[PDB]
């Protein structure tokens, strides 16, 4: 054990300045995002089928057209369902892997399985297929800057298998890809030759993102810990809109309003927090009106609600990293 | 498993015209279960006691009695207690048994147990007596319509015995039947041949009422994958109050405040919700005034308040059930 | 609890004299019960299967064929495995069923579950298909006798499914149905009305056989809290063969050993044994030679020794049971 | 069992009137507490450490000195902790200890181990030093009432060690005072010599203090089986404030608001609430703006905010003990 | 932690001279232990019964007379059984409370609960009053000796209740005074100031007395961290033969047999012994005919194979202590 | 699932001739082993420490030598500890790492941590070096035959770190190496792409080798599903004897003999075993004097008892893998 673990206690943005800001709402297009990062992921992808094969192949060949030096693996592994044993793959895009701290970013790229009713198909369009394209888009609109890093902190991307319940949501039949996988951090030493630190240790702030994409959402600050990032995103909410590079968004309707919860949820997140990593867990109170019904799908996106959120999650990241 | 677990997602309602409210309005009597139902509960009936056996007696002759093939079990069964063993008996009554689904209504219908105390008894008049008389004048009002089913969906209700501690409120020292009868339930093939499916899997959702009676009741929506249904009970007491059906009432006091909870409440649902069953928890927050004392009696319930949720829970279950 | 769960520690054989060892040594045929009895088990039959549902009938015929009032139930439930949700159904026997108390007999009916290898079919001759057709014949030679019953004892078997692990043994893969059943009658009361004991108190011991067929068997005494009727065994043995009514023997390999053990095995009396049920386990150590390999077939068994412990368990039971 | 673990149930206050609430506030110093009784608390003081001595002797000398007359008792214990094996003290001051039943003030004497960042150093001043200093001027302020104890019920103090995680939060790395302490009160009996109560039966109620020290607080009601108690703690304030005895002060923030909160926190109250005792959780809603940083210091304390805290409390005590 | 608690591992005796043996044997009576020592311990003591109290006062009377500095401490507690909570209390005999090492010796003082039977009474004479009375005659025989303690090692006596179970032995139903008394230690350091070390570190060996007093008994060598303290055992056996200090006794039938067993009992010492606690444990393989029988009693003890044991142990606590 | 993880059921040795035998027992040096493999790992090597790191430099650098193409990984993890959180690394070594199927034999090669005690060191000579020795010396000596794997099935060797426990033997504190492994084999998918078989699936027999190296070991058949690979250790000892080829031994006296044993061992194969894996478990019975102790040393070891074991064990590895 050392002492760099408590550096995340005591971690500090650079805030950009207004003509910076500019800069970063053109930097970014919603209607590229959607032909070539969303739409291929539109697809029946729950763990074992095809689609899933598909979706990941999609994945990592986004990820290795860019410019910075990214290191992708793919964490297989075994568990039992009620269905059966079955094999489940979380993908893992890192920058820096040497790095002790880092910054992630998370949702999950399965989909709920289901029956084909009435001839139809459910793909999770809010469940989470755009929050997997929202993170692809900023890789690629702040690739320039990324490969600025070649403070020992940097960034890395985690997308989650197994996420949903095969059959009837339960401790053992929910959370497959991340329960394992917090238990194989927890267990592995971080940075090489270290007598009692892990890599859970290293993981400075977890964001993780699920159901985006449907108009008028609203998120809590779920956690004491994680407040003053919380607060730091309702700020760039305001300069934003104050230089209006929002479109049709009021300052009565909000994304991040100051108000609490208490009640928490089930999702990736609970592995990590378990284990006292911080999290900022961007979902929102209450669900999207189709939340599993074959009804969530990409008609019933709002354009402009995921385009001025990537916006937002743009600019934390970098006032983060200090780039 | 197989296909039909799922059709409780895609459920909706059959939602009254005003007419039909009109009918249903007229169709229950306050007075009637007052005397014919409740009074024969306002007793002392702690687990194994001799009110015990009446209770459960006078339960079971009423239902017997209609026009409705109703199916009766008895659940009993044995238990360690913090003063030695004891025999408890669960409570169980079902239409259509072999249909695949039910909609299920439930409360407790034992008394906590105290010593006397200044020559006074505990008799639950609230807690839950009243819930038991509810559901009982509920398949009267219905009994016509009730008969018509002979979608796969019926109706099935739940008297769960050994609810309250003996002695200190704890895991091992409460909810007795429902405990038991969870555990019960998922262990068992449903309907009967099955392979792969169980009765809990066949729970379409869960209806608990407990500590109702008493006035100005306040409802919080508990849980989000019951929200939907917690809105239809919003409907139907905002019309009912527009057609002046509703008696002193106050839309300043109604009773399904939309706000959010927790929650944070231990009760018979808990064994269930853990396995993966929906539920709509019917108790006020905050609890009656006289909650656990003596006075919680007869002459402290206002007859207003309930004539008005028996209107409320009888429409619910025929827009839930299409008749 | 009660004073009659003591009688146990204090009940005493009341042994026969040599003249009615010769009537019995002459009143059980092993040509009956080989053609009759197990023949009709010689199947694959793991749970789920047909052969499954047909041994199932085949043992419920033939037990309620005889004179005395055997009361038949089947416990059929459903369980999680490693190839998903399965069904299970245990068979149970009683005579008196309302008595107290009970000596009980029990064996597994199922049959491992193997791929066809080179055309070839396990059929588990000793893994349990003797046990369960041994069980059969003694309730025919004895019928005449059992059927006086009507000290509140009498006698019950029980023939558990699910003993054999699907995949690999393990605690949560094997011995499905005696976890199940072991739990169940510790939770129900006995006898009828009862305020404070269970059926499993209710078990006054429990013999189990298993994997019994091949000759020159030795049995190990297992359990100090059985010792004594260990002992009563190895009485019966010696005698019978200084009657000359055993069959190609030789004090050299008598069956009943003294020695002591462990022990250490495995089986399904484990959930009994584990809640305070004294134990008598026939199962020979070290295990046949062609154990779980396909020889295990009808050929390879000893007609003799099947013979000679007949008649062995046939005496214990009337000396248990004073007929 | 007795009868006398019931009286909590319907135990009663004894309100004061005019004349004696204007006592009561004059009664106490907030400059005395400031300079006597916190200020020494304002150091390192994590478990193991010479401070965690230091502040021991500082609380037990104060106690000593004062008429009433306290039983002081230090339980030291060892337990497994993420650095190894450790010792740990609690601190216990009862008057009275015959008496079956106490009321219970509590808090929290250890502070969280940080490495030294920049040269500053952690004391946590809200958490608990002004907790810890508030128990210790109440029973200067009131020492000549409490003198009457000599209704069998008295008053007990608790100050507990380790409270905070080592590492992080978890099951096992937190809790180590509370956890160790109620579980040794269970199986211990109250009063002596009895057969079938411990005592933590005569824990009437158990009110916790923590995180208390910034402006503007607002305290939820936590728990329905102590909401009686609570609305007395609201009469207390506005009766204060309506007689101009508070200071600073407004009716529309007030401090104990009548609203709910769902999903709690974890805290020393935990185990004893598993086990059934009573919780009166003076926690605020939101956290303090300076939790866990090092900014939880002097500077950043309200006085007048402690002050009309004290003098609350005070008279809660006061009523509740008939004095 | 320190190394003295390694000590243990590196002990040896003081063996004796054959004049000091001489005078060992010369200084016991069989028939003053009979009279004055166990006859008193022959009736009805059951935990919470009047002759339990009975049997406590006379342990400690017999203990104060003699002249060593021993230290009684009476350890009563509280714990839940099949028949609701009771009390219980263990006796704790020490010679030097602060010394770092202590060698134990101990057995149960508790009856089995039974009813009468024929109008008759358990009593346990093995069970374990006989073991009781051998633990008294040896303090008095060595009382002399045992002054000399005014290597840092000393001796103490427990006398565990509630070994028996009350209903069905279980993990939960018995053993409660020693699950207890095992976990408590392990949580108490020692010596005073200790950051380390607990009570059971200071625990060398704990040599464990039962169902003792049966002609012909044999006992086995279980432990390999207690072999060379059991060959000890067989020594002293044998030159006290050779001198013919014995009567009754043949070297063919020697009370040590060096013979292994693996299939260990649960008693007494398994809460030791599963936190690492060396055990020499002094209980015979097989049982005593009469074990848990109304016939274990007075008049089927050996009067000489008692003596004969008596002589055993003495030597060697006085050969472990070097004096 | 597939049909292969059934191929360990019906495999059947190719026995070797005479002629072969000879070239075999001549072709095993056991001073070679002594000095080169043997000597250098009679070192303090607990875990944590630079012995421990010095061994595993030398089992890696000797296995590296050889032209066989061994697969070398380090496992390498983190772990909690009765002194805080430590690292730990077994050491993996695999022949044709895609094989379906792998023969594995396995030991310790920690030691465990003790103080010094008058200027001696611990370094556990058969407690496990000598088992590490002969797991390098079959390597070397079989080296040629071994590049003949290029029935699909190869050969697998680990050396477990962390076996002993730090202070007293526990589940928590012991098997920290195999433990993790264990259960990591079980989440990880074999061969690769599969479904739903695992890399446990895969290990045929798991020969655990332990306590080896004392004058005249006896070792039990521990394990029915083993018993017939411990009959061919038995031929193999009977065959190599009548034709005079091993050295000091008697028929007498011999070292595999079939006699059961009742009550098992913790050791490093209860997690494989826990999860269905095969063992034959080389441990003898009893313990050699002097486990435990600092006399466990080079000086106590018995030379011929070694090389007798060697060529046993060589014989048996080549019959199972046709070579
Ligand atoms: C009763 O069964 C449950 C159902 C839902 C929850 S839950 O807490 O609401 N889980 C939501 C997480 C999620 C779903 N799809 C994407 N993310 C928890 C339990
Ligand atoms: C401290 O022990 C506890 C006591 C109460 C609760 S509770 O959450 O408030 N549940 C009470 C449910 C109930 C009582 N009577 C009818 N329904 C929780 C814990
Ligand atoms: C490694 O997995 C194990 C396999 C077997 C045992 S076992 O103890 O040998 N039990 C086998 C019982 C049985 C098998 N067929 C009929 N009865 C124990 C563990
Ligand atoms: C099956 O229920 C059981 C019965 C006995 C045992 S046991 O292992 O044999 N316990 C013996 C301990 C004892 C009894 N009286 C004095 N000491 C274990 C379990
Ligand atoms: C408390 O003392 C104990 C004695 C024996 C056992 S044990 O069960 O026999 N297993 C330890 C085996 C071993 C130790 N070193 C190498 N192998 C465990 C604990
Ligand atoms: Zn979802
Ligand atoms: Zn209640
Ligand atoms: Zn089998
Ligand atoms: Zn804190
Ligand atoms: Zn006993
Ligand atoms: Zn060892």
């Amino acid at each position: 054990a050392s002492a760099w673990p408590e550096e995340k206690n005591y971690h500090q943005p650079a805030i950009l300045n207004s003509s910076a800001l500019r800069q970063i709402a053109e930097g970014t297009s919603i209607s590229e995002m959607w032909q070539n990062d969303l739409q291929p992921l539109l697809i029946e992808r729950y763990p074992g089928s095809p689609g899933s094969y598909a979706a990941r192949q999609h994945i990592m060949q986004r990820i290795q057209r860019l410019q910075a030096d990214w290191v992708l693996e793919i964490d297989t592994f075994l568990s039992q369902t009620p269905y059966g044993y079955r094999s489940f793959s979380n993908i893992i895009s890192t920058l820096n892997p040497t790095a002790k701290r880092h910054l992630v970013l998370a949702c999950h790229y399965d989909s709920k399985y289901f029956s084909h009713w009435n001839n139809r198909v459910f793909v999770g369009a809010t469940d989470s297929a755009v929050p997997c394209a929202m993170m692809l888009e900023l890789a690629r609109a702040l690739d320039k800057k990324l490969l600025s890093l070649k403070p020992d902190l940097s960034l890395q991307l985690i997308f989650f298998d197994g996420e949903e319940a095969f059959l009837h949501w339960s401790p053992q039949d929910s959370l497959y890809g991340s329960r394992h996988l917090a238990a194989k951090m927890a267990s592995t030493p971080h940075p090489p030759g270290a007598r009692g630190t892990s890599q859970l240790h290293g993981m400075d702030l977890l964001v993780l993102l699920d159901l985006i994409g449907a108009p008028n959402p609203t998120f809590p600050n779920f956690f004491p810990n994680s407040a003053r990032w919380f607060e730091r995103l309702q700020a760039i909410e305001h300069e934003l809109h104050e230089l209006g590079l929002l479109k049709d968004h009021s300052l009565e309707g909000r994304y991040f309003q100051n108000y609490s919860y208490g009640g928490v949820i089930q999702d990736d997140h609970i592995p990590f927090l378990r284990r006292g990593v911080p999290v900022l867990h961007l979902i929102p109170s209450p669900f999207p009106e189709v939340w599993h019904t074959m009804d969530d799908n990409e008609e019933n996106l709002d354009e402009s609600t995921i385009d001025n959120l990537n916006k937002i999650l743009q600019v934390f990241v970098l006032e983060y990293l200090h780039l």
